[PDB]
């Protein structure tokens, strides 16, 4: 879940 909003950065 973490990289998979982190993606943005
Ligand atoms: C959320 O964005 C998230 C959580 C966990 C993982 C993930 C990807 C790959 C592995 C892996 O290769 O484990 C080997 C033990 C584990 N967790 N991706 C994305
Ligand atoms: N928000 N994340 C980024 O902007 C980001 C872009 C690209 C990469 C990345 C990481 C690793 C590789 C590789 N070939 O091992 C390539 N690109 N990380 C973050
Ligand atoms: C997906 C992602 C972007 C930036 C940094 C990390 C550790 C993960
Ligand atoms: C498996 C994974 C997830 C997020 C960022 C980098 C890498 C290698
Ligand atoms: C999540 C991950 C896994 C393996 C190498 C680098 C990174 C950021």
């Amino acid at each position: 879940l973490a990289a998979a909003l982190m993606q943005a950065l």
